């Protein structure tokens, strides 16, 4: 898989849930190549490809877990890639839900055990584990989050 | 005063200073038109802008407090939001954007703050901003300097 599948891939859902642009994935592709999303975190490489509210609809999370990890670029410029096994497609409406978001995904993207159990889960397991989650955070509240809003790559 | 005014003018410390690269200020001018970074918050409006991080070589904030309002537009609402405090964010990558954004949706949310930032002096509102940037654990690496603050026009 490269990234521009990947990207195509999760951003399927959203457009056919009418969350998105009918062109939203060409720009968040667009978006990466400008502003790359790959979390240098460990163990698991995350990352959080997205674009502009301007092609948003409605708020909303695809994720996407990778049988192979995929590199991304390191959002902070280091030469060493990213090597990623799981992302978090953003449709996110304003800055204030983009602030909630990056919030949370940045505090359990550090629950390493949880971030293992990403990798061996089957789909109806990730999803009930990741809806379980959000529907704690308030700041969370107003995401979409759907059982087709997760898959393994390939698929 | 327009947002390219502002943007140039918030802009010209962090260049000098070599906290980003030279033409920064027409990469924030070219994605606020993309992402406009308007926030419609009471009781002061107050804007985000800034850009990608290979723009950026150091993570710095420069703020601005405008007289009169100017313009931004909103991300979310047709209308554009009428500024008076402007926090000019140039971060290094997605954890720094992060802990930024936090800490200002907090800091924005106090409104004995924020009018106090419409009638302070550049000192004080220096010396305000530094404490509670300091304070804060996840802001740690961010410079904000003396002149980092400035009333506009200048």
């Amino acid at each position: 898989v490269s990234q521009n599948d990947i990207i195509k891939a999760l951003a399927s859902p959203l457009i056919n849930d009418g969350m998105v642009v009918s062109d939203f994935a060409d720009h968040v592709i667009t978006r990466e190549q400008n502003a790359p999303t790959g979390l240098p975190v460990e163990p698991v490489g995350v990352a959080i490809p997205h674009t502009d509210s301007k092609y948003v609809r409605q708020n909303a999370i695809s994720v996407g877990i990778l049988a192979e990890p995929v590199n991304f670029e390191d959002a902070g410029g280091e030469p060493d890639p990213v090597p990623v096994r799981v992302v978090f497609m953003l449709a996110l409406g304003n800055w204030f839900d983009i602030t909630n978001v990056l919030w949370w995904i940045m505090d359990v993207i550090q629950d390493a055990d949880f971030m293992q159990q990403l990798l061996v889960m089957n789909d109806d397991e990730i999803y009930q584990s990741i809806y379980t989650r959000i529907s704690e955070a308030a700041g969370m509240a107003g995401i979409h989050f759907r059982r087709h809003y997760v898959r393994h790559l390939p698929l």
